[PDB]
């Protein structure tokens, strides 16, 4: 028993982190089979960062100008291109750590490991979900841009994320691995509104069933609640609307305790209304937001 | 900028993991070099733990007993031992992708990243402290019993942890890797009285001066206070006494953010008289504790 906010061993990327200088430049790339994934803006300087043209900075740039470092040794750029925002530095050596992988481009709400990472080395793993606003809260200093974030099924990973920037407000935005930003971002340094966040409706009461599972149960109720009626307390507090589609996906987690999804509802409900009256649900004293139905049931059954 | 609960890459340790099946009972190892470390208890049955004799249990054991797995194949044991709690399998084959290690048993308060396994595969990894009483609060589930908990230094990995057991009330008990428990705790299924647990103060106060530097800054006020007048408050709301020794370790924190440590003891004060109001620090509603004066540093200067 016990729930943590558990990531996913960072192995198989810690095998693929390389670091991309160009020009004064350094951040760092994704090394698969033959291609350096890393974010374009690696070839701007400080300078260039407040309004660049990508296209025309990319053009005094050579397959010479990319040093590709791969822990201490060099590998050779035998071609360059930009896809979206990031750029594909393509080596004469396929990497032999290349894990069985896939790029995808997640959902806002849905979690994934974050491996922080300063000139090509590891610093650190941390879970977070990408927020309904396509943002995400993270810890990334100057250097950390190339860091990806990713989630495993047994031998797979599935890389979602590539860091790019940091907003004026200290909150992260970055691309998936096509260099297509998540949410109206562009790479620029200039002020960009992130939309008004909400908490992920679903995944706080995933967590409330694995609250229940692992034994903190003071916040079940006598009540019951309909959607309709939920959803009017939701969008008071700036919750997401659930729909059946998520009531669907907290199923398993539903069967599991016998406590029917409407009545978590009504749990979550009263919280929101009432708060945690000083107490404390999984050693949190928020809703917590960031484990999915999905993460719960992985976490609560031991999923290797 | 921003600051979250990040354990280290887990790579090196991921490398190190075997399963150990003794009978019908399946534990996970740690492979370093041509010795297999795991808890003593994979020679019990279910039935044997509650009144265990190790010494007689493990006479009844030969080497072939002893079924140690490493991915997919079948490591030869040459050799057992019991030090203490733990078991030392002596194989034929030094693991090949044994990093640089240390064995070190570290102190009550201090944090370490935990890679929760099961059948010598790795599930996930967090990060966690040492409570004052010597117990974790994991995310442990049967099977996951042999799982390490470590510290990396550039590329040295210090072994502090492995994974015995759960006393009723939930949490988590466990030996260093000479397998001597930390705390009063028996590898017998039996009631356990775990200590009276108390907040690590110098924890908070590090997390403070982290919530300062990545601008959260509301809870910063006008007073100061003394060592003696803070640990009448600490005695109170159950915080570990600050001490000379606590101080000194917050100094670079107190000297990069210019805010002397006994002002942000002030501030801690009035957080424990009053409350939070209904406010986060760091997107906690709660006081953490679960990070060192040396986990700010670090995750606020980027070390790999
Ligand atoms: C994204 C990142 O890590 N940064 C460091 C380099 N800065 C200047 C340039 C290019 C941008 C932020
Ligand atoms: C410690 C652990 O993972 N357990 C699974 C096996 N149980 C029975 C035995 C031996 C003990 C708990």
């Amino acid at each position: 028993s016990g729930f943590r906010k558990m990531a996913f061993p960072s192995g198989k990327v810690e095998g693929c982190m390389v670091q991309v200088t160009c020009g004064t430049t350094t951040l760092n790339g994704l090394w698969l089979d033959d291609v350096v994934y890393c974010p374009r803006h690696v070839i701007c300087t400080s300078e260039d960062m407040l309004n660049p043209n990508y296209e025309d900075l990319l053009i005094r740039k050579s397959n010479h100008n990319f040093l590709v470092q791969a822990g201490n040794v060099q590998l050779r750029v035998i071609g360059h291109s930009m896809q979206n925002c990031v750029l594909k530095l393509k080596v004469d050596t396929a990497n032999p750590k290349t894990p069985k992988y896939k790029f995808v481009r997640i959902q806002p709400g849905q979690t994934f490991s974050v491996l922080a990472c300063y000139n090509g080395s590891p610093s650190g793993v941390y879970q977070c979900a990408m927020r309904p606003n396509f943002t995400i809260k993270g810890s990334f200093l100057n250097g950390s841009c190339g860091s990806v974030g990713f989630n495993i099924d047994y031998d797979c990973v599935s890389f979602c994320y590539m860091h790019h920037m940091e907003l004026p407000t200290g909150v992260h935005a970055g691309t998936d691995l096509e260099g297509n930003f998540y949410g109206p971002f562009v790479d620029r340094q200039t002020a960009q509104a992130a939309g008004t966040d909400t908490t992920i409706t679903v995944n706080v009461l995933a967590w409330l069933y694995a609250a229940v599972i692992n034994g903190d149960r003071w916040f079940l109720n006598r009540f019951t609640t309909t959607l309709n009626d939920f959803n009017l307390v939701a969008m008071k507090y700036n919750y997401e609307p659930l729909t059946q589609d998520h009531v669907d996906i907290l199923g398993p987690l539903s069967a599991q305790t016998g406590i029917a999804v409407l009545d978590m509802c009504a749990s979550l409900k009263e919280l929101l209304q009432n708060g945690m009256n000083g107490r404390t649900i999984l050693g949190s004293a928020l809703l917590e937001d960031e484990f999915t139905p999905f993460d719960v049931v992985r976490q609560c059954s031991g999923v290797t």
